[PDB]
């Protein structure tokens, strides 16, 4: 099915997780850059990364085109979209062509440039026939607008996701405003990415829905939040903090984390679910088992955990089967292992 | 070269990471019995990691032989063909001996296993996961009945094994039953696990014997790890993400088991491919030479050095990364746990 | 030199610490009620912390009255006489507001204690620890009309009082209604007090309105207070102790509090002696002179030069304890807690 | 009733508090030197702190006398043990007249000048009569023994604590070996004092008494511990720990952190219970009212506290009035309050 019947037919689309991060840290990403090169350099690791949240539950497997418009390479847009579709092939997903901000945008570059650079990476997903449009990372909604109304051409479905929090894009706009402006504008999904933790994450997504409400209009909602607490970033999202990007590890969310995440998220009403930076595999698989009961299966990971933390019945050492409860693990106050070390940083 | 000649020639050799672990992240393996039944199900997820270890720097691709005993020696083999890597059949501490049961039963377990790395040819082998020195003893004792150079570490920290066993007796009696290559894996971080190798060292030491030192610790943090390790830990094995090493702690590491004399340097559960990569880069001068995968790195974040945030720049250094005491980012939590 | 006389010269006053957390800590108050019964009950008890407040370099001694409404003002009276301090005859909120209870029945309660310090003329009145601009504003109107200087301060923080009156309109109606000194005491830290009390100057600004500005803020670290203040945290009020701020988190306050324009600066709840001592000396090259009680310290640690060890000597000066970022010694203990 | 007397009528001796960083906090003492002149200058100081304890349940008041002996004045010794004994005359208390290392040992200045300086004191205490002698603060066993072969001359009780953890005195002493050789001196109460908290004291005087058991000797158990959690110290105590003295507010142990020291002291035989360094009046109460079903009654401080949590049933807020259970405060894991903080530190 597509991704609005999808939605549609009340189904849970599962996204797909943090591929430049993931990347790098397996070796063929470079962090600082963050581009996509390692489709046509390593076809094979790129490939492998799909499948393992294929198999998690992912239901769309997102071109790997982050950073990956000109003035930042066609042939990698294509070779990224072929395996994508290559992969998606492979289960229940769809491929979705991905844009994020632009480095024009920022440089002052009037309007009418932007939208040819959009439109110049449209063209690849078109003659690759992906089943929807992403406008992603975006903090400014102005130009996330923009991306929108040249996606839309496409006849398409096109999701927008704001990289920003409850405080507002970039110049000042509430992100109940920006679900609006971007609805009145063409996608039909409409969420937040990355910049910070699930918890704050929801909470923008809430502001969006109650803008939206308020605005008469509707919209399915999204979120594919940064698998990384962030209880201390200020409006400008993680990477302000003194740890990005080599510097996060202690943050990363536990598959507990993400499961009462996956639950808020649909209690919110959000039928995308999705992850962004710091997002595993296991990570995804975290999203299907939690709502399981509500989609109706297991993914093909869960063959791996399946029993919700009872799978330490076939340990070796008393102890560890002691904690195959699923309560025990959704209690447990985890220990950073770090005690000389703070629990929070102030934002540079 | 082999792993006797390269060691002997006082190279640095790089270890590859955590099977299990990474692949249990993956969606392969399965927390608890920690089997490695991917190696047939999944080739191609267990070649990617090895191709990811080796492109990171390691030396040796481990046979993904944890516990059990197929396909997986094959997949080893043929990625380090594809670069200047060796495979090793290793053996672990046997469910035979966590239920007792005498010699005999034991070294017919590890027998089964070293008659397959014996047909598949491996370079070299490992004793691996052993709680007890006596266990491990019985190991080397059949592996070295092969002729291919053995090695043998110990999942115990400085207060000895399961049994009482100090760490320099530990390492005596390992090298005693022909061990060429001894120290530590898993259990504990690489500081606890230093601590340990250096009294190995010293017990070695003190009875004239020689033997290559080897280092394969946790990728996490476990300061409060008593002596049967983090499976004790509460947070074992599903909140255990806070503690993971940054790739500098992991630097830290290298530098510290390179000055303690440690040439077999590796890592274990929690061990990444970029963690392998820290090991690699940071003796990149001894050894010479950059793995390939540092052509997606910069030197203590150099490849910062050309994002848009000013504060990001300033990133791009040594003097930053090597100081920055990380947060948590997780204030309701503690700090440290205690076992069980 | 009266209170406003001191303050219109520009002088920089120093408040008295907290009583009632004090005294319970000695054996004298009661956590729940906290009761002021001790005036007559241990009047030494009383007059000693008074005297080391007085000491600490303290210009005011505040009548124990916070709650109730006796030989107090006599104490306070006689410990002010013993250096250049000044008597403030205090009202806090009413249970009876608590309760509701009508604006009769309130300033009934007030003017009951307004007669007391009437009758031991104080120097000045102190409207203190109210969550409500309007029971605020009742007790100032009622204070003022005594002839005697009235200081007003709220128990709220940036978010305004517990109506959703904003700081800044809050200090506007304090002013109105004939305060001339106001600001903000008890609930939260030092640093989020500062944020209430610029607010607070901001909305008085904006409004063409002059006042000296106040603050005397809890001794006790509260970043993960919400807008009811630290009664709200799970650990108030027994297990508070970890949150105490050092003598220099004190200095930093009183150096940032002087910046933004505050001249009447105290403390509240947690605010022992050296606390109050702290302000004195960080603030002692503006005020031209020492308390007495900086003939048994240091400056920043000055009065460890001579100790036996290295290192402890190493810690006699500012350069270290500025930065020094100190170990709760509880790892096993989160940082952070969430009100209720 | 006497010291040993009262022991030996299975009655629970309470110590007195830490007078020096009391003191030091109350704008009376000088940290570094550390010395006891107040007891002239500002003898109301001392007093009101005296009765503070003896109001919390002390049955002992100390002479104000630490860091009072000579190179380093009679008339201070004199007027402390005045202060103490006329506050000890105001309820059930005894004067202990106390010694501690001294620097003419440090400096290596042989056997025969030391005692001089302990008998230079001692002479004092006897001209005073005080009930008993306590040679605290001794991190040397040789001194510690030297200091009890002076003070038994007088006849009296005579207490010993060393300011030792579990791994031995400075000279590699164990400490149960220190708790034999203390006993084979005069000693007849044994112990530790300040260095380290509560928990880890505990260990050492269980090593205390083991070593006594296996000598066959037998003595009164005695701890007066930090007030400070330290688990972060070497053997050399909290002094090398980067926040001492001035950074170790954080560290304060709460009323239920002493209540559950005094407990396990009592479980582990101890009878002589104080309290050092960091200790105040409110902590000493907390071993009174921990100890109330075992010694049976409570001190006159509980007449403001009394109610075990239960007094904040007169609170005029909901919320904490539902901390009027003990249970509550003693199973609660209180924040530290400063999350950009360590939660250790490395001795240095
Ligand atoms: N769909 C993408 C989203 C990447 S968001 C990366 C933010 C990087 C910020 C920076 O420029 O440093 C992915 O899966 O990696
Ligand atoms: N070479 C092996 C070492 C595995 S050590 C795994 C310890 C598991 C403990 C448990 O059974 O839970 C690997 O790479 O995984
Ligand atoms: N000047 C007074 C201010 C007291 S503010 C006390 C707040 C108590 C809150 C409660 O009722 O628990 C003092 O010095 O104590
Ligand atoms: N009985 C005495 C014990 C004091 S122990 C003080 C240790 C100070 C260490 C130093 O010299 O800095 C007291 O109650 O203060
Ligand atoms: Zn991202
Ligand atoms: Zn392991
Ligand atoms: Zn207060
Ligand atoms: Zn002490």
């Amino acid at each position: 099915k597509g991704i609005l019947e999808r939605l549609n037919a009340g189904e849970i689309v599962i996204g797909d997780g943090g591929f430049v991060f993931a990347l790098e840290k397996r070796g063929y990403v470079k962090a600082g850059p963050w581009t996509p090169e390692a489709a046509v350099e390593h076809p094979e690791a790129v490939r492998q990364l799909h499948r393992e949240f294929l198999r998690a539950g992912s239901n769309v497997m997102q071109t790997f085109t982050f950073y990956a418009s000109e003035d930042k390479g066609q042939e990698v847009n294509e070779a990224a979209a072929d395996i994508a579709r290559q992969v998606a092939d492979e289960g229940d997903a769809l491929v979705a062509g991905g844009v994020s901000q632009t480095p024009s945008y920022l440089s002052a570059k009037s309007e009418t440039e932007v939208k040819k650079v959009f439109l110049q990476q449209l063209e690849v997903f078109m003659k690759k026939n992906v089943d929807f449009l992403i406008a992603e990372y975006f903090e400014h909604v102005e130009e996330a607008v923009w991306a929108v109304e040249t996606l839309i051409a496409s006849g398409k479905p096109v999701a927008a996701t704001m990289a920003i929090g409850p405080e507002g894009d970039l110049h000042g706009v509430p992100p109940g405003e920006a679900a609006v402006r971007l609805v009145k504008a063409g996608a039909s999904i409409i969420g937040v990415n990355c910049h910070f933790d699930p918890t704050i994450s929801l909470k923008t997504v809430k502001l969006m829905k109650e803008g939206l409400e308020a605005a008469q209009l509707k919209a399915h909602l999204m979120s594919q939040p940064l698998a990384y607490h962030t209880p201390d970033a200020n409006k400008q999202g993680f990477i302000d903090l003194p740890e990005f990007p080599f510097g996060l590890e202690p943050r990363v969310a536990t598959r507990w984390d993400i499961q009462k995440y996956a639950r808020e998220a649909y209690n919110l009403g959000v039928r995308y679910i999705g992850g962004c930076c710091g997002f595993e595999p296991y990570h995804i698989r975290a999203i299907a088992e939690e709502l399981a009961p509500e989609r109706g299966f297991l993914p093909p990971a869960s063959e791996k955990h399946g029993s919700w933390g009872s799978g330490l019945d076939m340990h070796t050492k008393p102890w560890v089967r002691a904690r195959a409860r699923k309560e025990y693990w959704e209690n447990l106050r985890i220990a950073s292992g770090r005690p000389y070390n703070p629990s929070m940083s102030k934002p540079d």
